[PDB]
């Protein structure tokens, strides 16, 4: 049960750029803002999955092209092991 506003603050100055077509990054990108907002602890890195999924509220299925290439240009610095099927942002 961890959440953050870093994700929307990272992409905030770039919202119209990122949702428009092409490869927006030379103007601004989320990784520039993550350079300032670094993580504290190993378990706090789990915030990254709980935050990268929050940005999908601004990027619905309307923009599948931008949404596929979104993490290819500008994402959140996650640190989790590789598995077959992983459950993220889930609540019981």
């Amino acid at each position: 049960a961890i959440t953050c506003g870093q994700v929307d603050a990272n992409l905030a100055p770039c919202v119209p750029f990122l949702t428009q077509g092409g490869e927006p990054g030379a103007a601004c990108c989320s990784g520039v803002r993550t350079l300032n907002g670094n993580t504290q602890s190993s378990d706090d890195r789990r915030t990254a999955c709980n935050c990268v999924k929050a940005a999908a509220n601004r990027y619905p299925n309307l923009k599948d092209d931008a949404a596929q290439s979104l993490p290819s240009k500008c994402g959140i610095s996650l640190t989790v092991p590789i598995s077959r099927t992983v459950n993220c942002d889930t609540i019981s």
